């Protein structure tokens, strides 16, 4: 994970992934959040 520049665009630094929204990037996010 790489922290990316500060875009409005929801960005994902976790994988690098773009969303427009945040109940779509949330969903993607938890995701992330399975080992932890
Ligand atoms: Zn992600």
């Amino acid at each position: 994970g790489s922290s990316g520049s500060s875009g409005k665009t929801h960005l994902c630094d976790m994988c690098g992934k773009k969303f427009k929204s945040k109940g779509t990037l949330k969903s993607h996010k938890l995701l992330h959040t399975a080992d932890g």
